[PDB]
């Protein structure tokens, strides 16, 4: 219904993730990813946290994915897509960084 | 260069958040709750608790107002500039009952 949907991703170190946020049924209602300290990354389409790594894969009503590139360690966590229903709704997505043998 | 400042309301009142910056170019500003949750992100609305109301946005200015404020509305609401890193200031907000 209106409701964000993410999944879970791994990444290894290095490489890029993408982190993709769904909803079947919407309108106008938007989107917006935060990262593990709580920092908005994109309100829709616009970019919040100048971070040249993060950028954007897709934005529309029914879809917000963003990539990061060039992963460290340090982007492991709990990252945050949130629907602005009345009340949020909101999803989380925990990326996994996997260090290089 | 984001600037704001305490505030205090009486409960039921009408708070007014501004947040300044004295020279800035086309980059944003967005206010958020004690929470953490993005009330407005330059001129777009987020939360939706209708209280919250946008009283002015430009790049030198953000302002938004807190009507019929409660008790549970105190604390320290964040002014954020999304300059290359991120600054901030925040504002605590007292609610007198
Ligand atoms: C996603 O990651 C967290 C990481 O601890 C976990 O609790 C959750 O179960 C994961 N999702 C699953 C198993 O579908
Ligand atoms: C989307 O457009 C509506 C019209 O119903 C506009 O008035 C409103 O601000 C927008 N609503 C959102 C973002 O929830
Ligand atoms: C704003 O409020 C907080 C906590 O009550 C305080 O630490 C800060 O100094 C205050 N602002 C002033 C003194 O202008």
């Amino acid at each position: 219904g209106q409701f964000p949907l993410t999944q879970n991703v791994t990444v290894v170190e290095g490489g890029t993730a993408i982190l993709t946020c769904r909803v079947d049924q919407n309108d106008n209602t938007s989107l917006q990813w935060s990262n593990p300290a709580q920092q908005t990354l994109y309100f829709d389409d616009k970019k919040a946290l100048r971070d040249n790594r993060i950028e954007l894969v897709r934005a529309s009503w029914h879809e917000l994915s963003i990539s990061v590139s060039d992963v460290s360690l340090s982007d492991e966590g709990q990252y945050t897509c949130s629907l602005f229903t009345m009340p949020v709704k909101t999803s989380k997505a925990y990326l996994t960084v996997l260090g290089v043998p």
